[PDB]
């Protein structure tokens, strides 16, 4: 069966991140072992400890974090322990042999770079979690800020399906606002596509936004259709985190692995800025290309034919990492991503027959918003059967009687 | 009289009652999930989680649009074999019997005991009581101004008291069941 592996974002940690699939396996077991061998030895704390307890403040090397409401919930810890989870659970999935091999490997926002290392292998884990750690780390003081620690920038998450806007004109209506406010507004998430969206500004921006979308619902009926994301204050997938892609870009460089096979990805792998499949075909470049400005790219565009015969590897080594980079300063397309998934092969689109994601029971966001497209009238007859790593293990490893 | 049997939607009459700080009388048919929570996707995925744990089942298609009436013919028709009290109703239910009765100290059996002997009913009944008690005996508000807890206010700290609530909770039960 042709599946997907969706691999969920931020806003899924909880003290106790599936410990009871530690105990479970053995594969498990030892994935878990040599992440956290390997993240004391270099990073300096111990991945176990912040996951099965949930400590108020740690010492790395040399510096050292808190939190008010637990060290998992800092950006760097979070990232490290969702990455070291989704890793067992695929561990464990693939070790009981119900693991189909050529899935296609997607993720959310940040879940890509876990998808990547688990669902592929292009690279291993340990430089997984060393990058992320590092860019974790360095992306809380990209912005500006008070010293008090606020930010100027917030992001709420809108449903306009209640406020009787369609999909069309969400963008138009976005743009019409901050020209009125003469502020910085821009989409992010696109998660779901009648009744999701995320939309990340300045402060003021924001106050116009929810005060007119509230005229706007008492206007027609009541709903609650804006809730302010709590904690993140940093836009990511904005233009403003532009500024960073370079140093970000020089890191994958260095880290990414030289010699990769292209095989390992293509046709495997979909990326977010761009919903496309990956693949090797100049209108693919090109559509990343003017998408976004990307420098080392331009040579491929000016030359594809011989660069494609002669340096294969390389060429694709290029466009991933461009790809991988740029992704974290552009709004994630999850819309283009669910429908190109759903949609049945006569119809132009991969015909996928069941969508499990490498999620936790407690807070399963990618398969409600699976769910919830699914159910959306404008496909009723979908025969696409939506499964989670967690909630449903009986259905998903085979093993539920009657 | 016949014993009333606390079948998968008692369970999850008192699971969204409890999720939403409400009581199972104040809750009318046509409520839905998605009505109670206001759209407040917070606390749905919690609501949701609890509700499969307690019915030891997977996704409930369509239960944040089904109302309480759908809601309750499917966990029924799912939940055939609903257990007792579940995980999240046990520790719900044990926990507001603690805090409700640490002075006084009685036991949930000695209240099934008041519906057994002193009002003469099956063990379904004793389990109906409990949870009346369970809810009514909670301290806080509702979410409109209703009364939050209806039975007592306050932990309980003598023996009357637990008694009279008991009695208070089996007449509430049988009126909303017309016994």
């Amino acid at each position: 069966p042709k599946t997907v592996y969706a691999f969920p974002g931020q806003g899924i940690q909880h003290k106790g991140m599936g410990m009871e699939v530690r105990a479970r396996s053995k594969a498990a077991r030892k994935v878990w072992d040599t992440a956290d061998k390997f993240t004391r030895d270099t990073l300096g704390f111990s991945v176990l400890h912040v996951v099965r307890d949930n400590p108020t403040s740690i010492i790395a090397s040399g510096v050292h974090y808190h939190h008010p409401d637990g060290v998992l919930y800092l950006t760097q810890f979070t990232q490290v322990a969702m990455a070291t989870v989704a890793a067992a659970q695929v561990a464990e999935m693939r070790e009981q042999g119900a693991f189909v091999e050529g899935a296609i490997a997607c993720g959310h926002s940040v879940g890509e770079y876990t998808a990547l290392a688990c669902v592929t292998g292009i690279y291993q884990l340990e430089a997984l979690l060393e990058m992320v750690f590092h860019r974790g780390s360095k992306m809380h003081d990209i912005v500006p800020r008070d010293e008090l620690g606020r930010s100027n920038y917030r992001l709420a998450a809108i449903r306009p399906s209640q406020i009787d806007l369609d999909d069309a004109d969400v963008p138009a209506f976005v743009a019409g606002i901050a020209e009125s406010t003469g502020e910085f507004l821009e989409i992010v998430n696109f998660n779901l596509r009648g009744s999701q969206y995320a939309i990340a500004g300045t402060v003021r921006g924001l106050e116009a936004l929810e005060a007119e979308v509230e005229r706007r619902r008492e206007l027609t009926g009541g709903r609650r259709s804006f809730i302010l994301v709590p904690g993140i204050d940093v836009p990511f997938h904005s233009r403003v985190l532009r500024v960073g892609v370079a140093e970000f870009r020089r890191s994958l460089d260095r880290v990414m692995p030289r010699d990769a096979d292209p095989d390992l990805i293509i046709g495997r792998y979909i990326p977010n800025l761009v919903p496309r499949l990956f693949t090797l075909d100049r209108d693919f470049i090109q559509e990343i290309r003017d998408l976004v400005p990307a420098e080392p790219l331009d040579e491929i565009l000016a030359d594809y034919d011989t660069w494609l015969r002669e340096r294969p590897r390389e060429m694709a080594r290029t466009v991933f990492i461009e790809l991988l980079a740029w992704q974290f300063a552009s709004p994630v397309r999850w819309i283009e991503t669910q429908d190109l998934l759903f949609i049945e092969e006569a119809a132009g689109g991969l015909g996928v027959e069941r969508f499990v994601e490498i999620g936790v029971k407690s807070s399963p966001t990618v398969a409600g918003l699976a769910t919830n497209t699914l159910k959306l009238p404008e496909y009723a007859h979908s025969t696409v059967e939506v499964l989670n790593a967690e909630r449903d293990a009986a259905v998903l490893f085979a093993t539920d009687t009657d």
